[PDB]
């Protein structure tokens, strides 16, 4: 019999990426895979890159099925409207997914298809676990961000119990002294402050979607057969040991993409700029500041201008990925100082890049990052120190660990100002600060390589997951 694994990501590129990594590995190991897209995600991908590039090749088409489910969303809903996405998916996708499972079962008789043997749902996509359990199909969940991020979400309930969520005083939502308050009761992260919790807790709404959905997700994941985390156990050991008490067995597989590399489908709405790596080839080793904020976050036009002026005055060449819709509001021209540096060849601004390859390029010496987890995993594998500007979600949690525990990063002020940006970049490029963070980044690069190579801790967890949980085919 052939195992048949159905995988269901949340519609964001940072969620699709790790589940697609796993789906391709399972297909390589001989499994049948059904990858489930929401119609929102599928139609947006089609209009950006065309059906041929989004769907599987003909060589893999036999055992790699793409299925699409309804979600009731307009394609106009932007990626930064996380609450709108989350609320529609949890309300609209369960019955479409239940129907999909039924049809996959009918295809056993109808076309000799393999019965479904496991569902791997993103933790967010609680309907996938609900439908699998109803149908008596094993399900395992994949949390796509950091362990420390999960630990913060897990403690949303405790915030509610302590009267901290919802915020009873709206004036405290952005009060920096209040947000600095230590939360000494979080196991595994004694240094958590209120601001270091994933940012969706900062709400006055007692029916807030993201708080509600978080609680649903934690309860769902606690009932799963296992939890997959795309992190390095050695990096997040104290956090993972604290999470162990609240979840089924946890498999730390990170960086999954590097485990796979040790040993045909576009998942992005943006086209990776091919000039990047050639431009970096022309720059000295370690000389370039690489700036990128991932696939969902947006910033203000004022923040964008201060980043631009800071980059122009920081003393280093720079590669800035400025996502086409990253700035809120109408298009504003970049400052002349930056535009002149681009004209001189000292800087380069592109809409999207091949991020893992850029971070591994010898010309890059620093990553200015929003602290999205996949981006941090790519920085960790590459050995790049991080200058952090967290935006939303668990980016704040990740930044707290980058600064206080992992040791491979430093933080910018949330209020962007060109002079402080230039000063901190300079410190990271030539100061004792950067020497320390870069040295620690080198240590984590070695640790990641050891974990991902055959026999390493993450490699061993991937083998156990792939074999004993997913290819069993009972
Ligand atoms: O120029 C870019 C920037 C990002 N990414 C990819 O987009 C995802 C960003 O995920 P992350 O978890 O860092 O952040 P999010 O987008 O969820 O904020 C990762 O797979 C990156 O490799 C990319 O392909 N090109
Ligand atoms: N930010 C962000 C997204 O990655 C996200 C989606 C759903 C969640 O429940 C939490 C976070």
């Amino acid at each position: 019999p052939t195992p048949h694994v159905v995988l269901v990501p949340f519609p964001g590129q940072g969620h699709v990426a790790p589940l697609m990594q796993l789906a391709r590995l399972l297909h390589a190991r001989g499994a049948r895979v059904t990858f489930v897209y929401t119609q929102y995600n599928y139609r947006r991908l089609l209009r950006a890159k065309g059906e041929a590039a989004v769907r599987p090749p003909a060589t893999s088409s036999a055992r790699f099925r793409i299925e699409v489910i309804d979600d009731g969303l307009s394609l106009s809903v932007p990626q930064n409207d996380v609450g709108g996405l989350v609320d529609s998916l949890r309300k609209n996708c369960l019955h479409p997914f239940r129907a999909l499972l039924r049809r996959l079962g009918q295809e056993v008789e109808g076309q000799d298809a393999p019965p479904v043997t496991c569902v791997v749902g993103d933790v967010v996509m609680t309907f996938a676990a609900a439908a699998a359990r109803e149908a008596g199909i094993p399900e395992v969940q994949f949390f796509t961000a950091s362990a420390c991020g999960l630990l913060g979400y897990l403690h949303y309930g405790e915030l509610v119990e302590r009267g901290l969520v919802p915020f009873r005083d709206a004036s405290l939502l952005a009060d920096d002294d209040y947000l600095d308050t230590p939360l000494e009761w979080v196991p595994g992260m004694s240094h958590m402050r209120l601001r270091d919790m994933p940012t969706f807790c900062r709400t006055t709404d007692p029916d807030d979607v993201m708080v509600s959905a978080t609680l649903q997700q934690m309860e769902s994941a606690a009932g799963s057969k296992a939890l997959i985390l795309n992190t390095l156990y050695e990096l997040e050991k104290d956090v993972v040991d604290a999470l162990a008490a609240f979840f089924p067995p946890i498999y730390t597989v990170g960086p999954l993409a590097e485990v796979i590399a040790s040993s045909a489908m576009d998942i992005s709405i943006w086209q990776e700029d091919t000039r990047c790596l050639s431009w970096l080839d022309g720059k000295p080793a370690g000389s370039v500041v690489y700036v990128n904020f991932g696939s969902m976050a947006v910033m203000t036009a004022a923040q964008a201008r201060e980043f631009a002026l800071g980059l122009a005055s920081c003393g280093s060449p720079f590669l800035w990925v400025k996502r086409p819709d990253v700035v809120e509001g109408e298009e504003v021209l970049l400052p002349e100082a930056l535009l002149d540096e681009v004209a001189r060849g000292r800087g380069l601004v592109v809409p999207w890049c091949p991020q893992a390859a850029v971070l591994k390029h010898a010309a890059v010496g620093l990553f200015v990052s929003h602290c999205g987890w996949n981006s941090l995993l790519e920085a960790t594998a590459a050995g790049q120190p991080v200058l952090a500007w967290p935006c939303h979600g668990e980016q704040t949690t990740n930044c707290r660990q980058l600064c206080e525990v992992w040791g491979n990063g430093a933080q910018l002020p949330r209020e962007v100002e060109s002079g402080a940006v230039a000063r901190l970049v300079r410190e990271m490029m030539v100061g004792d600060l950067g020497k320390e963070k870069r040295a620690k980044a080198a240590e984590w690069k070695a640790a990641a390589e050891a974990a991902a190579r055959k026999g390493g801790a993450s490699w061993r967890n991937v083998e156990r997951v792939v074999n004993d949980l997913l290819l069993v085919g009972g």
